[PDB]
């Protein structure tokens, strides 16, 4: 009945997970010093609610999955396991030596059968096993009625969900960070609850964000270089770091899971699917999607996210390789702290009178991480002054002034408090759709060998 | 069950040592005065952890040996010492004196099989033995599957790990000080948890830095010298001091240790690596790499260190041989003292005040070391200041001002709050990887004299 | 179990002698007025640690010893006493008296033999025996493999040490005030905790240092010399006064053992030595050296020394014999004291604030002794001037100013704060190592008759 994280005892995001899961009993229990622990644990009570609310004898397929973390349950599962990344080796070598220290010892599980499927697939790199295969989401056979994707973000969502459809599936699952700060096109931000910094490539040269390194220089004038960029905007590669691991993602295919409530797949065969998000904390969701046979209803394009707690965008200065820019920046900020400040911002206040309000509220233990307070603080400050603009530039009721061209007020800050919502506009109409085994023969008989005794 | 550790009861690194190491319990156990107690703690219990991660009937290479650290262990240990530097005959007159003193006394070690291993080689110096050998890290025969490297700077990693996969070792291990603020390219920096400075050695005669030596004088003017040095950069030659042992290290050795998360070794046979940090205890690390056979995926080339305290790197004005000169400094600092001077750094402050604020939190015991406060407190200053003036100097978004030569602004400070992320571009991507015994008749006779009773 | 020593039960220096051996039971009991007893303490635990390090059965030469203070022990002496002292003859005598009033009356240490060695010794002043021999250091013959200097500092260091090498000795001890202050070529100086002060020949006749002399003069003015001294520097001739025991000394002996941490020692045979210290209490300490045959690795030729309180060395101005005159001194400062002066010296203070502030941090019982406040508190007034200076004088970064001579700037004082290292350059490569009785008749009588009966 209880669930068990690595994580401390003392720690104060044991809270926020209980709040998150109230149809469980979370207890901690440490055994080691991951320092991605937090985002760890919130991945491990996700598979736990989900295999909660499907029914036994389903077969599940796991996209993009790592064999070794399926291996003590009692469900049926089938493996999809290309090997495209860097990291996948590894994750191969680790199953066999799970599986050969487990033989004799675990009986209600179908350990055997598992070994045969593995060397079966070495012998013969194109057959398909109930529990393992070779190929991509696109190439393989077998069906099933349950697909689960755990932290893929390198596939494209309408084209991999339309071929998992002519195969029988009627349910899908998506557990992975927030996608709402990508819609806004922001140039950097952060996850300061699971220690969690991204960054767009052209400033990884920065002096205070997150994640970034500059050197020490005493300033020079010429820097001769006659092609201009003259332009800074975003760019498609992002840099990730959970924790001290670094992760390379596209922005195309991060936008492409902002999916609206309802949309279409139109091909040889058609269906009608509904996105609904039912777990949520601070930055990491888990998404459902069903999909059923046939046209009905229509479409509208809009996708909804709701604010439990406050959450920035704002305009900074900084300087990348010695040279002042200014670009976007967004953060995540607790909903106490929206709470106690609502009262200060009703006049104008200086950056340095915010900060001192900040650090007061909160080191009275840290509510908030203190490397975020200055940003923080800037933002706040531009927002009080932007409503406080507006307010005297009463307009008249019902009327557009256009004495034709009209005039656009600059926006430095983007403020969603908590209990507010957020939409944005996307396609929901999709009608376009449109193999090598990749192992070698040394690490074909690596596995045998660690697979014999 | 327990760990003994030879530190004092009372000490206050003791809980550091807690929090790293979760899994075991540690004791203190004071026997010796030894001025380098907090090091060898550390490398004490990561030796530790290493055996519990492996599983038994494993080969283990132990590059650059000291074996008599590993005598009283139940693992197989292959032992690779050749004879290179000055201590390594007092190391392996220490072996043996140990070796002798035990026979007859302990039965559960192979103790026997040890001393008939030693005086093998003694006889004939180019036998390969299952415990011991007298090559270098290349020419060594013996095959394995698990290296350890404990507080070696000696070779260089890619082509040390490129030797050691061709003999079918898939794990390796590397224990030692961080190399981070050697990729910074200070010039003199600290380690004061750890009662470590180092410095370059152009600066050895400094005035106020850990490491150094002036005199006294009343200050003359010709010093007629035509040839002129222009430039104080940083070389090659560094000198390390742990304690009261000196140790001279090289530069680029030291970066070559500083691998990124994924790379590829490509020669006769090919194989794909990862590296990742385990262990992280102020400026102590542990790191952990796999290799596997084949070519898989694709390289950024970019290295991630999470700081969980703060980070300092800033310019300092000394005196060097009676010369007044600027370099770069580097230190750590607590993460404590970094959360509680957040308010202070709103404004603007003087390197006077700031040295006060910080004894008063100081000493209310002591959390860090009293002689690098004055460093600290002019390098908060500094990097107040540099903030405020970029706030005074807000640029247009999207756009560079290029108005074509572009000015560089001035940096003194460079500071890495908790909880933020370096990251640097480094090589991924290695394709180059191109004996005598030295033992002397003497020494040779010395050591079979002890053995015998 | 315990070990006794001979001070005062209310002593606060006992707290220290505990910390410095942690492996013992310190224990206070008084029976003589010693005046310097504190120095006696550190060299009585000293031997005992010793004797516990190394192995029984094993033969120890002990170099210009003291025969009466090894009569007890268990372990195998051979003494080597020459005599070149005035202090010799008495030193004999005493042993001859407790090796009569001894015989019969203890039974486990060999006594009968030492009686039987000494008459032999008379007989023929030429002759080897086991306990006994008149030669020196370098005309002895006795093979042994253990050597220990007690308080000697009439040798040459690598001279001494290579005839010991020869004959099969692989361990060596030498145990005596700490050579620092030597290698800064100070003056004068003290070490407060032992009531032990030193001063250069040329300087007796001053007025307020710890050792000194003068007289009560109205102050006239000719004092016609033609010949000019010009110039006053450190010579070789040094007088220690160690209680109420006056001990001259000569500088490049002392110097000669303040060691690197490796060296080499080229002749007939080679051997590679390291020498490294184990203890050390307020300028004690004990310093362990080993030697092995041939040459291995290479040498720096630097030496390194870890403070553990402050160290400092200043310019002081008094009248010798008269005349107005500035030279160095050198002092130790208790670790507390330093740590509480860390906020008052951000600024610029006078000396006589200064002295206040430190009469009210000691009388609070005194930790230092009051005769050496003056000097401390203007070594201090004036090292924070000279950091203000420095601050106020910033350079560019990476270049040097020769607009080509440079100048030279003033330093009056030097600083080495707790926790901090010095570091200095000496030679590593020695190639150049190039008898009496001197006993009485009337001594020789005398010696035979105090052992009959
Ligand atoms: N087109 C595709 N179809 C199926 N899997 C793919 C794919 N492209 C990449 N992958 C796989 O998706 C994986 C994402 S890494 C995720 C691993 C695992 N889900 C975990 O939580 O640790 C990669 O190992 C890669 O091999
Ligand atoms: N190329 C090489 N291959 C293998 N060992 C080497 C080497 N170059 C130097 N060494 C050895 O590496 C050692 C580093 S000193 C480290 C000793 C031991 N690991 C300890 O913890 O104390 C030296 O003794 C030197 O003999
Ligand atoms: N060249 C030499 N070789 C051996 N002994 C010498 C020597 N020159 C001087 N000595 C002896 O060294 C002694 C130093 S006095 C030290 C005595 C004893 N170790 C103690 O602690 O009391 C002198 O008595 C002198 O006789
Ligand atoms: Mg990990
Ligand atoms: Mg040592
Ligand atoms: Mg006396
Ligand atoms: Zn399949
Ligand atoms: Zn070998
Ligand atoms: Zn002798």
């Amino acid at each position: 009945d209880p669930v068990y994280v690595d994580i401390d005892a003392d720690s104060a995001f044991l809270k926020a997970l209980q709040r998150a899961y109230p149809m469980f009993e979370v207890e901690p229990r440490q055994v080691t010093p991951n320092d991605a622990a937090n985002a760890r644990a919130f991945s491990h009570l996700a598979i736990k609610l989900i295999e909660q609310e499907i029914d036994p004898d389903s077969t599940i397929l796991d996209i993009g999955s790592a064999p070794a973390r399926r291996m003590m349950s009692d469900r049926k599962y089938h493996c999809v396991c290309p090997m495209r990344s860097a990291e996948d080796p590894e994750r191969l070598a680790n199953y066999a030596r799970k599986l050969a220290s487990a033989a004799g010892k675990v009986l209600d599980r179908n350990i055997s059968g598992k070994i045969g499927d593995l060397q079966a697939v070495m012998a013969v790199p194109d057959t398909e096993t109930p529990t393992f295969c070779l190929h991509t989401d696109v190439s393989c056979r077998q069906r099933a009625d349950v697909a689960i994707y755990q932290d893929v973000y390198a596939v494209h969502a309408p084209t991999s969900l339309y071929h998992q459809a002519i195969k029988g599936v009627r349910l899908a699952y998506w557990v992975g960070f927030d996608t709402t700060p990508f819609m806004y096109n922001a140039m950097a931000g952060a996850y300061p609850s699971y220690s969690t910094n991204w960054a767009d490539e052209q400033v990884l040269k920065a002096k205070n964000i997150g994640l970034c390194s500059t050197d020490l220089t005493e300033g020079r004038r010429g820097k001769l270089s006659i092609m201009r960029g003259k332009k800074l905007e975003p760019c498609d590669r992002v840099l990730f770091s959970v924790g001290s691991t670094l992760y390379p993602e596209s922005r195309k295919l991060l936008k492409s899971w902002h999916l609206p409530s309802v949309f279409h797949l139109k091909g040889k065969l058609s269906f009608t699917c509904r996105c609904d998000t039912v777990v949520s904390c601070e930055g990491y969701v888990v998404k459902r999607i069903t999909m059923s046979p046939g046209l009905y209803g229509k479409t509208t394009g809009y996708a909804v996210t709701h604010h439990a707690d406050g959450f920035l965008m704002c305009k900074t200065t900084d300087t990348v390789d010695g040279e002042r820019v200014s670009f976007s920046v967004c953060t995540y900020v607790p909903a106490t702290i929206c709470d106690q400040m609502t009262g200060i911002l009703a006049t104008e206040v200086t950056p340095e009178d915010a900060q001192k309000l900040l650090v007061g509220l909160n080191q009275r233990t840290n509510t908030m991480k203190n490397y975020m307070i200055p940003v923080v603080a800037q933002a706040f400050s531009k927002w009080a002054k932007e409503c406080r603009k507006d307010m005297e530039d009463e307009k008249l009721l019902g009327v557009r002034e256009r004495t034709w061209a009209f005039k656009k007020q600059k926006t430095h800050t983007v403020y969603k408090r908590p209990d507010t919502q957020s939409i944005q506009k996307v396609q929901a109409e999709f009608d376009s759709f449109v193999w090598s085994s990749g192992l070698s023969i040394p690490l074909r008989t690596r596995i045998k060998w660690l697979l014999s005794k």
